[PDB]
């Protein structure tokens, strides 16, 4: 999550005075509001740049009088955001959006008086726009629903946001959380925002233990759903085999290596492909080929190479009629659909596999 | 699981003719009984281990009768397995142990007529007694119990084994099924032999299946128990490092590697200890060190230059209080307690690094 | 080279009594001599057999009367080779031959009364006979020089062979010396023995300096004929590229890791390519493939993506007009011409980027 | 070798103009010349830069009213190095040398009216001066011998330098070359230059093949004075394991893999530590550790649990007497001394492994 402080104050050293203190709290971004920049020039944007170079200041310029040029000017002075009106005209966006990937800048646009504003959201999305800017109004937290749920980029959100209503922004999928008075007009604005600190954390938490347990709930599906010709047909190569050569594919391939450790000490004559030690694959020996998608090149070139030598090949892949598949004696077909269809891949081979060597302990 | 076919004929050339039915259909040991071993002689067991090398041949001794001559002239006879009385002598016992390991052959001693079955098992156990043979009672299974739950070498059974026994007789932990008329005396031996084994994998797909779920719900509880303080201070030190290196030891440090990966492409300096391309750590440079004990020597060894150099050391271990703990800035302790203790903390730390990975995706 | 002491006594109990000294001074074979096989039975070669069983045991049937018979029962006896003689009929060299191939065992053969010493042997290397013996003469030595210039398999070699004359066998290419009463009537067997394991160490010690200068005088004439064309490719790709990929074959791998770990200190952006934390190949990334053969089908593969990619490729090989050669935008030829082919291409590269890292630090 | 550009002329446009040129030609460096300085301001360095990132601007202030004002004045307009007087108090040039701390920028002193330029040279180098600038003469080239031979840091050189005389000053060890009115007052001024950087390739073509050679003398060497006791020590040590494990440090472990991938081919149980396939060590287990210094703390940690686990050590290592030569049962020493001491140890190790597969292969 993003902490955003608005600083709508119209005195510049009572704006870099709260910036202070809440950049000690934890706060990430600055803007500089538009109360800001017309008393001050574009050099308000400067002197909290130069002055925290280690946070990112947004320049306010939500004003019908911004073109192309003001959105340069920001950059040129040191904005690594700029906001603008989705009101406006649509060929001065595409201006700014230009303007913004000559400088390596985002952009923020926000919807204040949009008639459709989940209508209008999409299409910007689609310019390349970084960020959609949306209004609490404190039925509030209603257009933050729709908004949300019609585009994939970031959504800041912004109004009245206290140690009350952040939680609930925080739960409708809100990115950025621009908050002012909540901030600047405390006793403490670096104690203010430590607890909204604390309230991004006990978010983060939640993302964690859900992101672990999304797994291990994958993982005990393709438990249950193992077969019986996959089980056994691994394990009656394995035992049958000569050598065991093992080769998997990038993530796959040090699960293979913890899986070949393991069977190292059960007394197997197993190797792993590409490693010093390695022998010639011959007649007899085996090839367990690690694959999520079944097209792997090099893993398709070992298991091609093996079974010209009069060997056989486990296949272990999400996909049994991938070219791997198609080339393995044995098929053991692992799902891979929080996390990538990858890490459910590797994760759920890597504690299948460790299935396996309990099941040759016994 | 171990199918001990039990020849009792009388006949040399129908024990062989069967013998070999069964071999295909996948039996491991074969018995040459007491009833061969009378009209046949020793060479009932010498004629089964020439025809069938890469079976283990148990010569049936179990008479009264038999003392260190006899067992001496099945193991110079080819017999990989002898059988013996539990009524006997100790003197005779550690006789034929030691004349066994001579030849480096196991000894088997049945339980027929112990008074007391669980007491007698345990002392053989001592003396060095490979295997435990007890019989069905077809209160029967009642001895099947206790021995099982008493010794922890492996338990041998027989006694109207068929296929609608021998089920119990796995779910109550027997290692060696011994079946004799079941198979001998049927129209399709081989068929029945390969049922047996069919028999034998339905526990072991018993076995993987409550492997990995052991496995996925040790991890459920690492999650529930995980601490803001550990996890907040590894995410707060990679983010506030310059370079990062991981460094985990044995198969540790391929779960190490794992989560180096996916740090790569979140555009981390991040380096993996031991390889070609890692640099020197200096000033504000982060040391994640893995370790489930903690003790690790050349893990602590890394920790200490990492601490010299003027850098931060994280040390994910299950004891907090260890040499790396005590050394480190952040300690995040994945907690212990089928699987060793060393499978665990190594499973638990990889899917907890991927929920870090997908908290700083977001 | 192998040390055969020839027992060609009598009495047994002697002949062991001077073997065991003879093995502990390091004599590899020994010989029963036919006056042993004819006074004892076959069992004096299983009685030496038995007794030094990690010693090979060589039945002497040098006389006409031997044949499959005679041949197949030393083998049955324990005798790990058999010699006979060349003047026998072709049919009993193959009869002996395939009796010894049954059992694993190796066939000398006499060329004692040969008309045509040098096509004897010849003929006898094309059936598959694994030794030729043949006798000093003390022309003598005119014999062992001619027969091992005309086979490829060892060459044994008998006759008045002592301290003094020793040396000389082993000038002309003798594999195997036969010696006898310089060992077996002496007062010290056992201090003979080891004298004649110091005489094959003096050609050891001349053999490696032989393998090592060999190597060293062909990166000679690899520094002697390098091109400006070429290392100035190198360099002036290597000092223009943003980052630097290695990838070698096997050995050559471990060479470019060695060039990579060199390229690291002199703060290059380099990577190695199968290790953890390569990342992708952009644009205006260098790749630096080695491949003495220019073909190896991983090498080629990483060379294609690299080209589609937008980046340079060095071919670092012996064959210009090879697949890599054809690919690369710069290709470094490292000719070629005791050592293999891949040895001296991995060497004379190893020590020409070690060149290259000399002259980048001037 | 570094080509700097003198333009020492007085228009502005015709200087910007020759630098483009030669910038072609392959020239590093870029100075603006006393002359450019006075008529224009320190501005005329800061157009150069603008206009050639790429190079290097040298910021000619050889002139007395320079004090540590005007040096910085050189820095903040883009000077990567500044040229002062060597005549100027020490007092200015520690002061200039801590402003170019400050903005890391190089320090070239002149020694054109220093009466002992030898003995100057020395302090220069004493208080952090980067470069030593002499004047040819054009006794000429008598300075540039002793003030070279005198100090560590590059020496650059001015003077009458053209095609004629440059190869002269190369030859004295002068690293940075001075050239003016012979590129300026040319007709194809880039030309000029790529005659004078094809210079530059003859010298680095003589520095890789001297460097070559050097280590290659070095491994003949090692070769003539190897000793009996070291190579069969290590043979008969290898011969007699069961397993054999190769672990070194660094670039060291590159060479025992490789030679460990060799001792594969020739049917050893060979094994490399820290990879994943590496067993437990055993009694009767051969430990190869491979340190050039025979201290390194892991080699020696592996080196004494071996000898406690009841195996041998074998140390290739530069210091016999060292911790790990103290373990060893056997100690290869192979010295370490264009090369470092470690280049020439893991080079020559790599050559005499080399040696020993084709003494094994013999
Ligand atoms: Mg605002
Ligand atoms: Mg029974
Ligand atoms: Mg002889
Ligand atoms: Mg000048």
């Amino acid at each position: 999550m993003i902490l955003q402080v608005a600083l709508d104050l119209t005195d510049i050293e009572q704006a870099i005075s709260i910036a202070e203190k809440a950049a000690r709290g934890g706060a990430h971004w600055l803007e500089v509001g538009t109360p800001l920049i017309k008393k001050e020039g574009m050099r308000a944007v400067e002197l909290l740049k130069r002055r925290f170079p280690d946070r990112k200041i947004v320049a306010d310029l939500k004003t019908m009088d911004t073109g192309a040029l003001e959105v340069e000017m920001a950059a040129r002075h040191g904005a690594d955001v700029v906001s603008i009106l989705g009101v406006a005209d649509d060929k001065t966006i595409k201006d700014a959006l230009a303007v913004a990937r000559k400088y390596g800048v985002k952009i923020m646009v926000d919807l204040i008086g949009v008639k459709d504003k989940v209508q209008r959201a999409k299409e910007l999305e689609q310019m390349g726009v970084h960020y959609i800017l949306v209004h609490t109004g404190i039925t509030p937290l209603e257009d933050l629903e729709k908004v949300v749920k019609a585009v994939k980029i970031p959504v800041a959100v912004a109004g009245g946001l206290n140690l009350e209503t952040i939680p609930k922004v925080i739960e409708l999928g809100a990115t950025i959380v621009i908050v002012g008075s909540a901030i600047t007009k405390s006793k403490d604005p670096e104690g203010v925002t430590r607890k909204i600190i604390d309230l991004f954390w006990d978010e983060y938490m939640k993302t964690i233990r859900k992101a672990m347990k999304d797994i291990t709930d994958h993982i005990n599906e393709v438990a249950d759903k193992l077969r019986l010709d996959e089980v056994r047909g691994l394990v009656d190569a394995m035992i049958g085999a000569n050598k065991i050569f093992i080769y998997g594919a990038g993530r796959s391939g040090l699960v293979g290596k913890a899986f070949a450790m393991r069977l190292m000490h059960l007394d197997f004559n197993v190797y792993v492909v590409g490693e010093t030690i390695t022998p010639a694959f011959e007649e007899g020996d085996l090839l367990i080929a690690i694959s999520g998608s079944g097209e792997t090149k090099t893993i398709v070139d070992a298991a091609e190479i093996a079974k010209q030598q009069g060997g056989k090949v486990v296949a272990i892949t999400s996909y049994k009629d991938s070219t791997l598949g198609r080339l393995a004696d044995v098929v053991v077909e692992i799902p891979g659909r929080t996390a990538p269809m990858g890490t459910l891949f590797e994760d759920s081979t890597m504690i299948f596999l460790d299935g396996i060597i309990a099941l040759l302990m016994a």
